[PDB]
């Protein structure tokens, strides 16, 4: 599951799931959501209490949306295959468990502001400041804990499943092929976690969603 800001015909919305199969992010899972304007200024945003929508005034002037989601704890008993969203300390038969974090960035107006790192624990930062055409490559920097992540594996969600990931270079930089229309890039990491009874792994996913000219 990814958590992302989908740029729809009705305005941006917060989704959790997969591009063709998604549901709104539950409010209790949103740690932060905000926009950045074309001059780099942070714009606050919350979904409306009746209709669940992000504010039009912010959406219309956003350069990029940023989403930070705590997807909580996951585990499953020995002998099962599907994880449930409960910590291993409450699931008899579980011995491992994950704390799952999800981040998303959606670019809606290209310019210098979108190249500024936002401080997401795992982040894809565009190195291009121009709206990409299909067929171009978009250079990106992958960051982890605020520093380049050499060898990060970037997945093109629109490409066939069987496509090898784009591997970031020694500087954590990659030249990602741009496809037509709306597209999503993802990077994930799963790492050991010490000091949490409820999980021995921390899983982090991040994405960059954008639309080609
Ligand atoms: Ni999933």
């Amino acid at each position: 599951h990814d958590a992302w800001v989908e740029p729809g015909a009705a305005g941006p919305r917060l989704l959790l799931g997969h591009p063709d199969d998604s549901a709104p992010v539950p409010p209790e899972k949103v740690r932060a959501v905000y926009a950045v304007d074309a001059q780099g200024r942070r714009l606050e945003a919350t979904r409306g209490a009746a209709g669940g929508a992000l504010p039009t005034s912010v959406a219309g002037q956003a350069a990029m949306w940023v989403l930070d989601v705590d997807n909580g704890y996951w585990s499953k008993p020995a002998g099962s295959t599907t994880s449930v969203n409960r910590p291993r300390t409450e699931v008899p038969g579980a011995t491992s468990g994950t704390h799952s974090l999800k981040f998303g960035k959606t670019i809606v107006a290209w310019g210098p502001a979108v190249t500024r790192p936002q401080g997401l624990r795992l982040e894809i930062v565009p190195l291009g400041a121009d709206e990409p055409r299909a067929g171009a490559t978009l250079p990106v920097q992958v960051l982890w804990d605020g520093q380049p992540l050499p060898g990060a594996r970037l997945v093109r969600e629109g490409a066939p499943r069987d496509t090898p990931p784009v591997e970031a270079d020694a500087e954590g930089r990659a030249r990602v092929p741009v496809t037509g229309g709306r597209q999503m890039l993802t990077v994930g990491r799963r790492l050991p976690l010490a000091g949490d009874p409820r999980a021995d792994t921390v899983a982090v996913s991040t994405n960059l969603v954008f639309t080609a000219r």
